[PDB]
């Protein structure tokens, strides 16, 4: 095998960057995500407790080492005195978990900041759902753009197409003139029909999804860039590697991968 | 993309009911139906650990306040009753941790409790076993009443029928006359064969399928009145508005969809 | 209710085997071997926390009861002798919480340690990836000693063959010959492609797929002789009624299947 190295070890990087219990949950999927949300909360909670329960086990041992002390010094008087002091001093210390260290609340909007995070809006077509889907990428503080990326991995097919809406005049009227949501997704599924690895089935699905609305998913909103989303959907499009590495694979794979890649960028190889 | 009120309305409803990773596990997967279990254990294990964690902080925090007392004014008789009172107090919050509250787990078997709810059985054909399943719901308290519900789900086909057996007169004998599962089963498939929607390779593992019994995956336990049960099944087959939503979409998504309208009627989408 | 009361106890048992949903993942998609890996994980966390809280509850316990009983005898022997016992208990107990003895060696492995257990590395096809899929099985203390166990579930179709090289002489020189892998899957392939239940798709897809490499989804392993490993997949070759257990289903349930039976050779079907 000629590409065993140099591939193979991005092949290891993306399979490190997809196995794991609470990150990149299958986009269309509720349950998966809701598997993978609450691993997450099962475990920071369990950690928490872990770990304020360990310092106050430590300040429960000094009080009862105090005690003792007491006890076994009655039948002088320094030598558990100064015990309880420093057990008053490490329970002080302790009991803060309040607002301690959060920073991850905080500090995390170094990126974006809180409602302004962008809307991503998975659909997906109501009868090769499976196979064929896309998302919807809302910008914030512009309110005027956004973008649509579609697949069909039965038979690899990505699309990209901006959509914001430019101040028009029609006539002696106006309008917002742009592509709009449903313009775009009857397009990406008449550039789908027409291709020569159509099943007799497939196509014949799609011109019956066509007529109708498509299938509401869902919504993800991460702390990331709206630009820094359209240089990763633009990314995803071109590359010929990125379609051969994320593009290949099981089906539930497949959509993992592509999500990861759509957040991350290129950076989720090598 | 443009709808209003009602179907974004019902969809979204739909996915809260569906975005729990407690309720609702996928019938023909009993992976996905261990994990759920062990999750629930995880939840609940934990939260008497936590009611556990407070009680012991209480304990504590009055052992560490006695302690302290006794330090600072060393160098006491209403402080030495308040302290056996607080623990006293104390003691008999956390005598409780024996965990044995049953009462909120049977709260809602006021009229149905165990052994009289209605039990399902998921089977499966053994060749297109994504598309094409069925439930056979038997019910207690009567032992004669039972129906079948089966779907297809590629070619959307709902199934439904009701093999409620009762005393007969054959000749000088007696027998319990009805309609029964095995034949049911070939009916369905005879039906489901005769659909101008198929594959023409898809009929014919449904016709190799036919002469196969059907792939048991499981049984399900639920705090429903068979009444009920009976009532969501006829409303799955009958409701065309509530099939729009439930019978469309991945099929990972479809099952649960599925199990979740047998389970709460009308009541997942609004 | 269906044929016989052996089969049914036979599928009881693989569904009971299946039904836990921290064992045996789905070898292809490593999503989820990462929520069952966390799953174990946190199961084996609260029970080691639950055995910590348990103690320290108890010595906090045994602590307030001796100032109580001290208190109560200021308003002999009996309260300095507990108090010390609670203190040396405490102490062998919190001692005890290394668990670093040469048990653990044990505790984990319990047959063979590390670079002495085979690896199985799991591939599949690029285009119809869910349905055809193999295993690369490689051994340690040999290293001249491997197989390959392929999967096609669409046609039904499962094939073995070893890679053993062996010295071998050819004129005045030598060379290990053995079987090369990517001659196995080649073959493989072209075993699937010549099968009369074809798709006249599925094969359009199986040509394509033989002129590219297959995509390497993990490496797996379990602590199991690789001689029991051989003999487990000539059980999955050359037995019927496993394959009819195994080889029928959904395809996430009979892909679980398989890879139980290949850690279990008939263990898993009872």
């Amino acid at each position: 095998t000629g590409e065993s190295y140099g591939e193979s070890v991005k092949q290891a990087v993306l399979l490190n960057v997809l196995g794991s219990g609470e990150e990149i949950p299958d986009p269309l999927s509720p349950g998966e995500r809701g598997i993978q949300a609450k691993l997450k909360e099962l475990e920071d909670e369990q950690r928490n407790e872990l770990v304020r329960l360990k310092y106050n086990d430590k300040i429960k041992e000094k009080f009862g080492k105090e005690l003792e002390e007491v006890y076994n010094f009655m039948n002088i008087k320094n030598e558990i005195l100064p015990r309880f002091k420093k057990a008053m001093d490490e329970e002080k210390e302790i009991c803060g978990i309040e607002d301690k260290v959060i920073h991850p609340k905080v500090m995390m909007k170094f990126k974006i900041p809180r409602a302004q995070q962008p809307q991503i809006h998975v659909y997906s077509a109501p009868w090769d759902s499976d196979d064929v889907f896309f998302f919807h990428c809302i910008s914030h503080h512009h309110a005027n753009e956004s973008f649509f990326l579609g697949f069909d991995l039965s038979i690899d097919l990505v699309h990209y197409e901006d959509l914001t809406a430019h101040w028009h005049a029609l006539g002696a009227a106006q309008t917002a003139a742009g592509r709009t949501l449903t313009e775009a997704y009857r397009e990406f599924l008449n550039l789908a029909i027409s291709n020569a690895f159509g099943t007799q089935m497939h196509t014949r699905r799609l011109v019956r999804s066509k007529t109708v609305h498509p299938i509401y998913l869902g919504s993800l909103h991460y702390d990331i860039s709206f630009s820094d989303l359209r240089g990763n959907a633009q990314r995803i499009v071109y590359d010929d590697e990125l379609q051969m590495h994320i593009l290949r694979g099981p089906i539930h794979f497949q959509r993992r991968a592509i999500l990861g890649a759509l957040k991350f960028g290129c950076k989720v190889l090598g």
